[PDB]
């Protein structure tokens, strides 16, 4: 089974994907997480991707498509989390899959209003050395665990990221909907309620 998680930044896609991957046996492919590892390591990909990410822009399609080709699991269930982000990426993903006799089975759209988005991203905190994700209000970090606020989670960059999402990524909603595999999630609910919804659509 192959799932795509789609939705605005801050919708809770990474949170749900980690939980679903651990509980139900999916390989979790986070382009954000893989890109951030590339950046800390200073690989050619990391060095190039870094400037787009800082400005809240999407990293060029060709880099992302090559990345997915490089990391795509040979067997097993997969959650693509934050990929595809563009129509070209979605077309490339369908093409890779077809040559493997595979296909995207469900696309889950994590619907949440912009105001909720802004609140979630503004309050997002990360353990920089483990990657674990927190929220200063909805899931606070215990005292004496060091957390940072990601630089792209600043108000100006959030604004840009949301604009980018609506322009380039939102068209994927209609792209997948016309394949008949789109399922809607109310991602504005608390974590446990969102997770219940996730299990429902894929069951
Ligand atoms: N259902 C939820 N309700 C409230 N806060 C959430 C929920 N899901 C995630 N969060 C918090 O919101 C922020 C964004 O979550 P994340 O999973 O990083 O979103 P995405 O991967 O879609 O960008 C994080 O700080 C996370 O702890
Ligand atoms: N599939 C992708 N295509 C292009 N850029 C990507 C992709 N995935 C991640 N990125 C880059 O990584 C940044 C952060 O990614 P991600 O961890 O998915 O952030 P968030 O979960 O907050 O949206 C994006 O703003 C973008 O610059």
């Amino acid at each position: 089974m192959i799932l795509v998680f789609l939705g605005p930044p801050g919708a809770g896609k990474g949170t749900q994907a980690k939980r679903l991957a651990k509980e139900k046996g999916f390989v979790h492919i986070s382009t954000g997480d893989i890109l951030r590892e590339a950046v800390q390591k200073g690989t050619p990909l990391g060095k190039k991707a870094k400037e787009y990410m800082e400005r809240g822009e999407l990293v060029p399609d060709d880099l992302i498509i090559a990345l997915i080709e490089e990391v795509f699991p040979k067997h097993g269930n997969v959650i693509f989390d934050g990929f595809p982000r563009t129509v070209k990426q979605a077309e490339a993903l369908d093409e890779m899959l077809e040559k493997k006799g595979l296909k995207v089975d469900h696309v889950l759209l994590f619907e949440v209003p912009d105001e909720v988005v802004i609140e979630r991203l503004s309050g997002r905190r990360i353990n920089p050395e483990t990657g674990e994700v927190y929220h200063v209000k909805y899931n606070p970090p215990p005292p004496g665990v060091k957390v940072i606020q990601r630089e792209d989670d600043k108000p100006e960059v959030i604004k840009k990221r949301l604009e980018v999402y609506r322009e380039q990524t939102a068209p994927l909603i209609e792209y997948y909907k016309k394949k008949g595999i789109l399922r809607i999630i109310d991602a504005s609910k608390p974590v446990e309620e969102v997770y219940r919804q996730v299990l429902e659509v894929i069951g």
